DNA sequence: ATCTGTACATGTACAGAT
DNA sequence: ATCTGTACATGTACAGAT
DNA sequence: ATCTGTACATGTACAGAT
DNA sequence: ATCTGTACATGTACAGAT
């Protein structure tokens, strides 16, 4: 039943190679342009992120996420009104994006965007354009057409190599699951800042950046067991990723049908399951034979998050992704009724 | 019982700090002399190895092992008579085939000279034992402390073909750990087999394993469950040391035999729950049983180099092995009287 | 003549295909 | 059960630069 | 290139609780 | 007797500064 759904959701090697070969050409070309004729983004490095590179992309290989990360030493952060996740950056190639020592996200994103657009114009063996800028998005989104519509988000990121900001001190609670050595090593990796980029008429709007832990999330997805052999060729398979896929599909299906659910996103699902993985750390609590129970307990957990208006960021405990300020109580109650319905009627929306 | 023995074997924080502070002074000084003064070993780097740094040193902090590793360009290895572990190898121009003995001699000469210039510590250089890669230092606070300074070539290429089927950790530590470990460099120490032969060393890998030894990532961490893997190693090591001090029939045996055996046992019994502290006795007993089988069948393969049998007739006499078997069997069946000495 | 940033060479895990 | 494409990590060769 | 500062893992020592 | 919490000690990886 749920196994037959996962069969449908499974990507096909044919579609994967056709998608990947075209995506790599465009990314490769954009990346080379960044390290050229004294461009402000010379030295920028590529880091593949998101569902496709975590092997939890469902249905089709039609959306890819790439981080163009730039190392910036000597930066100091100021936390933006105790939000936990938003910061001003302060201190040179990047001199054109400054204003009284404060690095403007929107100025930097604009030039980044301008360059990409120019480079996309010079591609004439692929049908590829740049999507209209959505406010509140750090991404420059490319729309490719070959066998299929394919989205690529190119995400500008500042890379800092110092210790993670204090707001994350109590985050990443993997001690009982992946352990203290994994946590210490992960926290020795750099942290990343992407441009917030909203037009919410607030102070420091265009100079605000948001933390990103996509690199850490990637490691976790691909190293997700308490046993080192979880899902390896001499280990036992778990159903952790399969649950993620199923929850992701439920949300996508609902989202494409109801615009009441615009505020919700797959990152909500990803964050919830990270908490569940912490709560149930044993690989045996994610046995393939117990896919139904496992999926069901995930749904149950997500409903509790919705009811209590509380789903803390996994890395930044005080940043509540389900705050009244972010998502209306009505939106949450709408999604609760929709989830509850599917759960109690055999998930009819899986058959669409 | 066995818990009371481990109490005795436990090092003391006081002795640890007193030993370490003196060892570090001498190593620090020797290391600087290798670079800061223009010698053929400029660029050599320090890597601490062995029981003390694996936290399986027993009784006293009186023996320390340090690798002075030197990165070298693309060398090519020729396997020395299919032994698996020994190879001829191809600034260092003075030691030309790169001669282990010639290189070790200069290394040794330098160290000896530097030790002469130390006048706040009582420290000398032990007489060279042939077939030893080490320059051994003898220190005295009031207490005797040995330090082996081990010259190593560091090579960054793929590990030699003789190791392809070694490190069988797939069902224990897993395929990702194995692949990553095998991406680290490998090392060659001048252990002669003759004077131009080097021996492979995986002390760096053994160190990672000792400190990352569970199937669960949390084994022995503050939010994990403690196992008795290291405690078994300690106990087996003590049994051998105690026997070795009493019988010179056992001169050919060493702690590396014990370490290799337990590596195989850890592979054979990968589950952390098969090494529960509550089952220390069973665990120790099954280790003894395994070691006796190695002795009976004259077979204890190197963990990294499967075809190199450390218990070959060529290395240890059948009589030595039969002697050790009777001695182990006796202790096992009489409540380990030798633990009370 | 030497040095180097870029591209390729080699290996393997994951997961889909047979 | 075996086989195969993609991604990703680490090493090294080399045309263009110094 | 070398050195120091920071953070945290792995030990040990011991008291109060179980 | 064992376990748990705190203190005290050493080791070790890596970033930023010199
Ligand atoms: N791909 C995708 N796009 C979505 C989803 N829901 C909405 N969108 C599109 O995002 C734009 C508006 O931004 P948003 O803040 O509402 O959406 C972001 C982000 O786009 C989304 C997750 O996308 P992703 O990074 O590609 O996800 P992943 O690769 O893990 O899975 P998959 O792509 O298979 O779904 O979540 C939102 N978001 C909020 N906070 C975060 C955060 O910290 N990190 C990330 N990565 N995303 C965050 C509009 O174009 C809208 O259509 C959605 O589910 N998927
Ligand atoms: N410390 C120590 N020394 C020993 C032991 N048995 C003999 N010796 C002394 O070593 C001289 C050389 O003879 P050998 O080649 O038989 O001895 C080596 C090596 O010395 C010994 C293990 O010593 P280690 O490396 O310090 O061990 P670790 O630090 O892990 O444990 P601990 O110090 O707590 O015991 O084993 C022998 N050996 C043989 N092959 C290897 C190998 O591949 N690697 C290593 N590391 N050792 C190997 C003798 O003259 C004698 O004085 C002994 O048990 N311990
Ligand atoms: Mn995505
Ligand atoms: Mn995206
Ligand atoms: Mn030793
Ligand atoms: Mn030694
Ligand atoms: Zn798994
Ligand atoms: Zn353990």
């Amino acid at each position: 039943k749920l196994k037959k759904v996962l069969d449908k959701l499974r990507l096909k090697r044919k579609d994967i190679s056709e998608a990947a070969e075209t995506v790599n050409k465009v990314v490769e070309r954009l990346l080379r342009r960044m390290q050229k004729r004294e461009s402000e983004f010379k030295g920028v490095e590529q880091l593949n992120t998101g569902s496709y590179y975590e092997h939890v992309k469902i249905s089709a290989p039609n959306e890819f996420d790439v981080m163009f990360k730039l190392e910036v030493p000597r930066i100091e952060l100021q936390e933006y009104y105790e939000t936990g996740a938003f910061y001003l950056v302060k201190f040179n190639p990047l001199s054109h994006f400054l204003e009284g020592e404060v690095l403007s996200a929107t100025k930097m994103l604009s030039k980044f965007r301008k360059i990409i657009k120019e480079e996309v114009k010079e591609i004439k063996d692929i049908d590829v354009s740049v999507e209209k800028e959505k406010p509140g998005s750090p991404a420059v989104t490319l729309l490719i057409r070959n066998p299929e519509e394919i989205s690529v988000d190119i995400i500008l990121a500042l890379e800092s190599k110092g210790s993670w900001p204090i707001s994350t001190k109590e985050g990443l609670p993997i001690q009982g699951w992946l352990g203290t050595k994994v946590r210490t090593n992960l926290r020795r990796e750099p942290f990343y800042l992407v441009p917030k980029n909203a037009k919410d008429g607030n102070s420091f709007q265009g100079e605000t950046w948001r933390l990103s832990f996509s690199h850490t999330e990637k490691y976790i997805l691909n190293n997700h067991g308490i046993e080192k052999t979880c899902c390896e060729s001499s280990g036992a398979k778990c159903c952790r990723k399969e649950c993620l896929k199923l929850m992701k599909y439920l949300l996508e299906q609902l989202k494409k049908e109801f615009q009441e659910l615009d505020a919700f996103c797959s990152y909500h699902v990803k964050t919830a399951i990270f908490h569940m993985w912490t709560q149930d750390p044993q690989d045996s609590q994610w046995d393939p034979r117990n896919l139904s129970s496992c999926f069901d307990k995930l749904l149950a957990f997500f409903l509790e998050c919705l009811r209590t208006e509380k789903l803390d960021h996994y890395f930044i405990p005080k940043f509540n992704l389900f705050s009244q300020e972010l998502i209306d109580r009505k939106s949450k109650e709408f999604l609760s009724k929709k989830i509850e319905y599917e759960r109690n009627n055999g998930f009819p929306i899986f058959d669409k």
